[PDB]
């Protein structure tokens, strides 16, 4: 009976952010486990501290309240092994054991979290300051989950050429061609037709050299998946009554601090004011949240994930890394005096007419 | 000494947002004397009522205060009129002289104001709060700056195919080829050397109509020739050591609510941490304001002005007007008790580490 305590002790700490090169030098487990024994709790807090600062009608839902609970029980069931001592071969593989068990209760953290989007809409209405904390808050919540994950996958998967989920040789066409192959099997399986892919690579230092970064596979592969499903299915239907297909096309360029890829669609494009509700978790929910999860993915090490269309002819999607595993540093989300006010949004008639 | 008093007044209404096509439908100066009589004092008075209350230390400065007393100068400019009657042939006229002097009295009023940006560079320092305030700020004065200017070249030029500035059959592509025209020919003198033009229509629903819109021939000018002149930089700065000199590729696209037009130049591109201040009034500041202006006009009609390059290939600038003149309505800031709270930022220490 003592979680609020916990949370408010480890709520005075802030999470550090780790950049993708310290991700790859790594060795001791034990340095490992000593580490993540104060950083997760310290990580769960924050996010749970801002959750229970929330109107109390997000609060008493069940959706919140019951993913409230997995990270009251994920916080507690790392505690155990603060007082405990690694050299104990045995102390650390409780570890392990508790942190693929930690991660499992809360894979299905996203769609739980939506449902209560879908019930906020209809119990309370979607209006812009509704979306507004809502956006904010899924955001920072989802953004903190992402960085909790990492931690525990590159934990598990070390300790059970690549180090953890990093590639520090990742092949960026390749995933591309990867996700493409993937989106292509599902779109020949529901339209029984789709376009074809073309990928150009820009090495601006090194003219053809094939392109490398150090990188998280799969969360490259979970963007580019996410932007080609789309591109797909609007290049089908926008062509439904036409024989021609247009082709999907990538650009992969590499720059002094910036990797950029660029997915290129003819599928008839989006008018600008609906792009901007292409990202927002409420609007986009019903009766998936592929893209502004994508965007967080990419915003995780300081990239970025964005669209842009011409209505009546195509849209172009670009995902922004950075080039240099220096610059890959996580991006927190933490609480502070600063993350409070963001949460007193008083809107009743603007500042525009 | 009643300036004070007739801005408490006027600032007490709200400007009125007129659409593309109430322009397009005018028909009696006297309807328009009556009417610009108390909106053009409205929107001074709104203008300059958010002006009084920035920083002292903005208000100053030699800059601030000077255009500061243009604006109470206009105002008191237009005062005369208010009881004054119309029917009289020359109780109008007495007018269109006073909107072309008010007019002339404001031209320098963007170099004048972008001392002022200087001055506080040097005086005060450069921080993302000091850029934010300036960033709000600067983009409604302008913005309501460029509505002013609207309405007077609207009575001027009416009352002296086109309905004032207006051009209810602006053929776009026609447009896109003067701004390059103008831009090449300076390209060309100070480098001797410029890219070629090609353009492209998509009209979505008339596949080969050439495509009109109802717009501002001028201010889509000015956009397209601040973009042309960066692109043409780019190009050619980029290419210094090759000769193959690539072109810029503009795409003009219709759609059913939106009119696009995308600039495509293979500049070598801009890394996305420095695009977000190329927007910036600050940023931008030395030691011009093509782009965070040209903005403006793009949004003074509920359009848009984006860019998103790939650093070591090129950069893309689009354009979004509406295509109806309908949608296209009068985008004004004003001042209310929200726009107050946008002034009271103390940042320090952000909720993101
Ligand atoms: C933050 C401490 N670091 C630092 C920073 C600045 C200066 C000096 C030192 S560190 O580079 O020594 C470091 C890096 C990665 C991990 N851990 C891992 O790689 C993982 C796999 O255990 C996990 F999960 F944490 F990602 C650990 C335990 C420590
Ligand atoms: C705002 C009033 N309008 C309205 C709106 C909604 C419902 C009913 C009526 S209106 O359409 O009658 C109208 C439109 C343009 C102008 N003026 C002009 O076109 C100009 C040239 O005088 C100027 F400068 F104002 F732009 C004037 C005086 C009035």
């Amino acid at each position: 009976g003592s979680a609020p305590k916990y949370i408010e002790h480890f709520s005075k700490f802030s999470p550090s952010p780790l950049s993708m090169k310290q991700f790859l030098d790594f060795a001791c487990e034990k340095t490992s486990f000593t580490f993540l024994r104060q950083e997760l709790p310290v990580r769960l807090a924050n996010i749970m501290k801002e959750i229970n600062l929330l109107p109390d009608r997000v609060l008493s839902t069940p959706s919140v309240q019951l993913v409230q609970s997995w990270y009251v029980q994920s916080l507690l069931d790392i505690m155990e092994f603060l007082d405990k001592d690694p050299e104990d071969h045995r102390t650390l593989s409780q570890f392990t054991d508790a942190l693929v068990t930690i991660r499992n209760r809360h894979n299905d953290v996203v769609p739980t979290m939506a449902q209560g989007v879908l019930e906020y809409k209809d119990t309370y209405g979607d209006d812009p300051v509704s979306n507004q904390n809502i956006q904010y808050f899924l955001d920072r919540f989802y953004l903190s989950r992402i960085s909790i994950r990492m931690l525990i996958n590159q934990h598990t998967l070390i300790f059970d050429k690549h180090i953890g989920s990093i590639d520090p040789n990742c092949n960026v066409s390749e995933v591309v061609k990867d996700a493409y192959d993937m989106a292509k099997l599902l779109c020949d399986k529901y339209y029984m037709a789709s376009p074809d892919l073309e990928i150009q690579e820009i090495n601006a230092a090194n003219s053809k050299q094939p392109i490398h970064m150090v990188y998280v596979p799969s969360h490259l592969y979970h963007m580019l998946f996410e932007l080609f499903k789309n591109a797909m299915r609007a290049t089908v239907e926008s062509h439904e009554s036409s024989l021609i297909l247009p082709p999907i096309k990538v650009m992969v360029a590499l720059g002094e601090e910036d990797l950029s890829i660029k997915m290129s669609d003819r599928g008839g494009g989006v008018p600008l004011r609906k792009i901007e509700r292409l990202f927002s978790y409420m609007y986009s929910t019903a009766p998936g949240y592929g893209l502004p999860i994508s965007r967080l993915y990419a915003k995780y090490f300081q990239g970025d994930l964005q669209l842009f269309s011409m209505e009546g002819f195509g849209t172009d999607a670009v995902i922004y890394l950075k080039a240099l595993s220096t610059d890959s540093v996580e991006r927190l989300p933490v609480y502070n005096k600063s993350a409070w006010r963001h949460y007193q949004t008083i809107q009743e008639a603007g500042d525009w007419c």
